[PDB]
DNA sequence: CATGTAGGTAGTCCGCG
DNA sequence: GCGGACTACTTAC
C-alpha cells in the first residue's frame, strides 16, 4: 500500500513522525528534517523558485530548523521578506507525502474514552486531581474492544465486581440494559488498588498508543484528570508516558476562583467529540451534556439512577460501571450516524495537516495552497501583521412586513466561492483597478463598463482573466466534492419521501428490506417493489436513507462551510493571504449580483404578466431572492387547480421552465458587464410555498430582515408527501426559547399558515389555559454564562448585570456551604426562571446549569415562586404579537359589536 | 495561537412636571 | 411605564 502519516510534531530540531508504512504497520521515527525558506534574489540569478507574483527567489536551506527560525528573525531585523513554508512540519508532510494521499481508517487507532471519579467535596478539578480514579472506560477502534478498567477499593469505598450478566438485563428486571451487540466486545478488569489500575492502565496505552484521542469533554476533563493524577500518584515523567515522544505542554487558563488546564500530548491527535459536534453538526443546542446529545441524536432515553453522583459507586457500583460504559458507547453511536472523524481524516489528509487542524479553516487552506504552490515550484509569500478593519458584507432587503400568500425562491449555489472563481479572485491575479461609481449604478446598468481587457469585481478590482488563481483553483476542487455529496443528500431525502409516500399503504406481508444505494434515485423497479412491501421493511429502508442523508449532509456541508471560510479568511488578519481588496471584491460584487437579478426578475415578471412596475420581488438576503407568486396563481385563476400539488407542479414548472432562464440572461449580462472569467451565478429555485388548496392558512409571513415563516411543499426538488415548515430568524429557532414554547410558538405558526386566525386563537387559549402545569425546565428559558465574574459584587449584581447573569447570583447565594451542589461553569449555558416578588430567594430570577434538573434543595422553592405570568408574557404572548401583527391577524378574538348577542 | 459581516430582540440605564 | 441609547446574545447569510 501507499504510506500515509499518523500524526507529526516538531521538538527541538527534529520532526517526531508516526506513520504507516508500505506493509500497513505502524511505525515512528524522529527526523532532524533540513527545512528551506527563501528570499528575493536579483532578475540575473538563473532559479527554479519564483514567488506568486513571478519574481525570482534563492532557496536557503537550513542545517536544522533551529537555524531557520533564526535567520526569520535576522531578515526581519534587516528589513527583507522571508518566504517559504514556516511551520515546518506542514513542510515535511508535504516533502514526505509528495502525492494524494490515499489513507486506510483500519490502519488508524482511534480511542474513545471516558473515566469516573467519585468527589464527596464538589466537581473534581483536573488541575488538582486529588480524588481517585475509579473507573476507565476505553474503547480501541483495531481491537473494537471495550477495555474496562474498574476500581474495587478506594477510600470512598470497596465494592464488589461489575457482573456483565446483570449489565447485559432490562432495566425492568433491575440490570442495567448495556445493549446487546457491545456486550461481547466489553474486556473487564477490576483492581483492588488504584496505582496497578493506573499502571495497566499506562501499560496498556503503551501497547495501544490512540493516534485520534476522542470522547465527550476530554479535552477539558478526562485528559488532564488522568494526567495530572498520575502525575501526583507516579511523578511527572510517568505521567508523559501518555505522550508516545515523551512530551507534554500544560495549558493553564486563568479562571479565577480557581483555574483549569489544557494538555498537549504531544505525538496524539485529541478531536474532542464536543468540538467537532460544535464545529459540524450546525446545531445549537440549549445543553451539552452527553444525555442531552445522545437524546437529541438517538432518541435514547437519560441514562437513570438513584441519588447523587458523587454516591452512586458506592449505592450502586454495578450501575456506575454500565453508565461508564455506555457513555462511551453513546459517542460512538453519535458518530456512526455524524461521521465527524471520517470527515476529520478526510479533510486533514486532503490538506496535509495534524489532524486536528481541522478546527482551523485558516490552518487547513495554508496548508492546501502551500502544497498547490510547491507543486508548480512556486514560493509562498510570509505572514505579515495587519491592524483588524471592519469591512462590508452582504446586502438584506427591508421587507414590508406582512402575510405573503404564495411564494418562490430562489438563491445562488456556493455563492462565494462561485463569485471568486467567476470573477478569478485570487492574491496573484489581481491586474489593477478602475474608478469606482456608485454601486446603484451597476445595479442599474448605467455606469460605465469597467473594463473591456479584465475581469471586475464593483469594488474597484480588476482580476486577469486569461491565467488561473490559485484560490479559484483549490476553492473548485473542494466544491466539486461539496456538489458530489449534495447530490447524494438530496438523493436520499427524495428517496425517503417516497417511502413516506408508501407508508400510507403498507402490505401486510413478511418481506425485508431492499438491498438498495440511498445515494441515488430509486428506479422505477425500485419503486414498484416499494409499493409492496411491509410497514416493517418500509420503516427499516426509511430509517438508513435517512442515515444516508445525513452522512451526506456532514459531508457536504461541511465542505460548504470550509469553501465559504476561504472567502471569510481573506479578512481576517492572520491569514497569509489577507487582503481586503479580494474580500470586499467578493461582498460587493455580491450586494451588486442580488439587486441587479431583484431588478431583472421584476421586469421579467411585469413584461409575462403585461403589468408595469409592480414589485414581485418582496424579500433577499445576501444571494437569495423571495418572490411573489400571488399575480401568476391569479393570472391563471386558483378555479383552474386540482388539489394542491397542481399549483405547485404549476410554480415548479413556471420557475424552471421561464423563471430560471430569464435570470440566467440576466446574469450572462451582468457577467459581460463585469467582463468575467467564466460566468457562475447559478441562481436555482429554492422553496415553494403557500398555503393548502382551499384553506384559509395564509401561506407565510415577514416579521423583519432573517424573520419569516413559510409553508413548503417543495424544496430543491424534494417535494415533500407532507407540507413543512421553513422558520428562520423567529423564536422557534433560537436555543435560548424555553422547549415547550418553540413547541406551542411552532403549532402556531402552522395554524396561522395552513389553517388560519380561527384555528391560531383556538390553540391559543388551550395552551393559555394549560400553560402553568408545563414542566419547569421545559418552560425555563436558556442563556450561556459570560463574565459572571465581572458583576459579582459581594455575591450581588453589580451595575448593568444581564438577568441571566443575575440569575445565577441569586443560585449562588442559594447552594452557599452546600458542596453537592452543581456549580455554574463560565462560559456554558443555563436555564433561566423569573421569579415573584417576595421570593426567598431575594431576586427576580434564578438561574441553573442547562441539561439537569436543579438541585433538590432549592427545586421546590423555584417551583413554589416560578413567575408563570411573566414566563408566558415574555416567551411565548410577546414573540407571537410579533408575528401575528405582521401577519395582520389576532391570536385573540377582538371586541366587536356581535359581543351584545348570545352566540 | 487565528473564516467573514448583517441584523433582530430584549436586557439595563436613564429621562420624564 | 414607556421608549430611546447602548449592548449581550444569537442567528441568517
Ligand atoms: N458560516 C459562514 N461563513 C462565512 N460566510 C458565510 C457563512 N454562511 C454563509 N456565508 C456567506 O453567505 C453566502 C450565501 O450563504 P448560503 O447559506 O446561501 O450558502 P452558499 O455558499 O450559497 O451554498 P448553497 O449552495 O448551499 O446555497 C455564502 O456563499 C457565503
Ligand atoms: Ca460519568
Ligand atoms: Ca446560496
Ligand atoms: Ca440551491
Ligand atoms: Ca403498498
Ligand atoms: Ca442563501
Ligand atoms: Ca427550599
Amino acid at each position: 500500500m501507499k504510506e500515509f502519516y499518523l500524526t507529526v510534531e516538531q521538538i527541538g530540531d527534529s520532526i517526531f513522525e508516526r506513520y504507516i508504512d508500505s506493509n500497513g504497520r505502524e511505525r515512528t521515527r524522529e527526523v532532524e528534517y533540513k527545512p528551506s525558506l527563501f528570499a528575493h534574489c536579483p532578475e540575473s540569478q538563473a532559479t527554479k523558485y519564483f514567488d506568486i507574483y513571478g519574481k525570482p527567489c534563492t532557496r536557503k536551506l537550513f542545517a536544522n530548523m533551529r537555524d531557520a527560525s533564526q535567520w526569520i528573525k535576522r531578515m526581519e531585523d534587516i528589513g527583507l521578506e522571508a518566504l517559504g513554508m514556516d511551520d515546518f512540519k506542514l513542510a515535511y508532510l508535504s516533502d514526505t507525502y509528495n502525492y494524494e494521499i490515499k489513507y486506510d481508517h483500519t490502519k488508524i487507532r482511534v480511542a474513545n474514552f471516558d473515566i469516573e471519579v467519585t468527589s464527596p467535596d464538589g466537581f473534581p478539578e483536573p488541575s488538582q486531581a486529588k480524588h481517585p480514579i475509579d473507573a476507565i472506560t476505553h474503547y480501541d477502534s483495531i481491537d473494537d474492544r471495550f477495555y474496562v478498567f474498574d476500581l474495587l477499593n478506594s477510600p470512598y469505598g470497596n465494592v464488589e465486581e461489575w457482573s456483565i450478566e446483570i449489565a447485559a438485563k432490562l432495566q425492568e428486571q433491575g440490570g442495567d440494559e448495556v445493549p446487546s451487540e457491545i456486550i461481547d466486545k466489553i474486556i473487564y478488569m477490576p483492581f483492588d488498588n488504584e496505582k496497578e489500575l493506573l499502571m495497566e492502565y499506562l501499560n496498556f496505552w503503551q501497547q495501544k498508543t490512540p493516534v485520534i484521542l476522542t470522547g465527550w469533554n476530554v479535552e477539558s476533563f478526562a485528559i488532564p484528570y488522568v494526567y495530572n493524577r498520575i502525575k501526583n500518584i507516579f511523578g511527572e515523567s510517568t505521567a508523559k508516558r501518555l505522550s508516545p515522544h515523551r512530551k507534554t505542554r500544560v495549558k493553564v487558563i486563568e479562571n479565577m476562583y480557581g483555574s483549569r488546564e489544557i494538555i498537549t500530548l504531544f505525538g496524539i491527535s485529541v478531536l474532542d467529540y464536543i468540538d467537532l459536534y460544535k464545529k459540524f453538526s450546525f446545531t445549537n443546542q440549549p445543553s451539552y451534556s452527553l444525555d442531552y446529545i445522545s437524546e437529541f441524536e438517538l432518541n435514547v432515553g437519560k441514562l437513570k439512577y438513584d441519588g447523587p453522583i458523587s454516591k452512586l459507586r458506592e449505592s450502586n457500583h454495578q450501575r456506575y460501571i454500565s453508565y461508564n460504559i455506555i457513555a462511551v458507547y453513546r459517542v460512538l453511536q453519535i458518530d456512526a450516524k455524524r461521521q465527524f472523524i471520517n470527515l476529520s481524516l478526510d479533510m486533514g489528509y486532503y490538506a496535509k495537516i495534524q489532524i486536528q487542524s481541522v478546527f482551523s479553516p485558516i490552518k487547513t487552506w495554508d496548508a492546501i495552497i502551500f502544497n498547490s504552490l510547491k507543486e508548480q515550484n512556486k514560493v509562498i509569500p510570509q505572514g505579515r501583521s495587519h491592524p483588524v478593519q471592519p469591512y462590508p458584507g452582504a446586502f438584506v432587503k427591508e421587507p414590508i412586513p406582512n402575510r405573503y400568500k404564495y411564494v418562490m425562491s430562489f438563491d445562488l449555489t456556493s455563492a462565494y466561492p462561485s463569485i471568486i472563481r467567476q470573477v478569478n479572485i485570487s492574491p496573484e491575479t489581481i491586474a489593477g483597478t478602475f474608478k469606482v461609481a456608485p454601486l446603484h449604478d451597476y445595479i442599474n446598468a448605467v455606469a460605465e463598463r469597467p473594463s473591456d481587457v479584465y475581469s471586475c469585481s464593483p469594488n474597484g478590482m480588476m482580476y486577469y482573466k486569461d491565467r488561473d488563481g490559485v484560490v479559484p483553483t483549490e476553492i473548485t476542487k473542494v466544491f466539486n466534492q461539496r456538489k458530489e455529496h449534495k447530490g447524494y443528500m438530496l438523493a436520499a431525502q427524495r428517496n425517503g419521501e417516497i417511502i413516506k409516500e408508501a407508508l400510507h399503504n403498507p402490505n401486510l406481508s413478511v418481506d425485508e428490506p431492499l438491498d438498495v444505494d440511498y445515494r441515488f434515485d430509486f428506479s422505477d423497479e425500485i419503486k414498484e417493489k416499494i409499493k409492496k412491501l411491509s410497514a416493517k421493511s418500509l420503516n427499516e429502508m426509511l430509517f438508513r436513507a435517512q442515515r444516508t442523508e445525513v452522512a451526506g449532509m456532514t459531508a457536504q456541508i461541511n465542505r460548504k462551510a470550509l469553501i465559504n471560510g476561504l472567502a471569510g479568511a481573506l479578512g481576517n488578519v492572520w491569514f497569509r493571504y489577507y487582503d481586503l481588496r479580494n474580500a470586499t471584491a467578493i461582498t460587493t460584487f455580491g450586494q451588486m449580483a442580488l439587486q441587479w437579478i431583484e431588478r431583472k426578475v421584476n421586469e421579467y415578471l411585469n413584461e409575462v404578466c403585461g403589468t408595469e412596475g409592480e414589485a414581485f420581488v418582496l424579500y433577499g438576503d445576501t444571494d437569495s431572492i423571495y418572490v411573489s407568486a400571488d399575480k401568476i396563481i391569479d393570472k391563471v385563476g386558483e378555479s383552474k387547480f386540482r388539489d394542491t400539488n397542481h399549483w405547485v407542479d404549476f410554480l415548479d414548472k413556471f420557475a424552471r421552465e421561464r423563471m430560471e432562464p430569464a435570470i440566467d440572461r440576466g446574469f450572462r449580462e451582468m457577467c459581460e458587464y463585469m467582463n468575467n472569467k467564466q460566468h457562475l451565478m447559478f441562481m436555482d429555485r429554492e422553496a415553494i410555498a403557500g398555503p393548502p388548496l382551499g384553506s384559509k392558512g395564509i401561506g407565510g409571513f415577514w416579521t423583519g430582515k432573517k424573520r419569516y415563516a413559510l409553508n413548503v411543499w417543495d424544496m430543491e426538488g424534494t417535494r415533500y408527501a407532507e407540507p413543512k415548515l421553513k422558520i428562520m430568524g423567529l423564536e422557534t429557532q433560537k436555543s435560548s426559547t424555553p422547549k415547550a414554547v418553540q413547541k406551542a410558538l411552532k403549532e402556531c405558526i402552522r395554524r396561522m399558515l395552513q389553517e388560519g386566525e380561527e384555528s391560531l386563537q383556538e390553540y391559543f387559549k388551550e395552551f393559555e389555559k394549560e400553560f402553568r402545569q408545563l414542566n419547569y425546565i421545559s418552560i425555563a428559558s436558556v442563556s450561556s454564562a459570560n463574565n459572571i465574574a465581572k458583576y459579582d459584587v459581594g455575591g450581588f449584581p453589580g451595575p448593568k448585570c444581564p438577568f441571566h447573569i443575575r440569575g445565577i447570583l441569586t443560585y449562588n447565594r442559594a447552594i452557599k456551604g452546600n458542596i453537592d451542589a452543581p456549580q455554574v461553569v463560565e462560559g456554558e449555558k443555563v436555564y433561566v426562571l423569573p421569579l415573584r416578588e417576595g421570593n426567598p430567594f431575594g431576586d427576580k430570577c434564578i438561574a441553573w446549569p442547562s441539561g439537569t434538573e436543579i438541585t433538590d434543595l432549592i427545586k421546590d422553592d423555584v417551583l413554589h415562586w416560578m413567575d408563570y405570568t411573566v414566563l408566558l408574557e415574555k416567551t411565548f404572548i410577546k414573540p407571537l404579537e410579533g408575528f401575528t401583527s405582521a401577519a395582520k391577524l389576532d391570536y385573540e378574538k377582538k371586541a366587536s359589536l356581535f359581543d351584545m348577542f348570545d352566540f
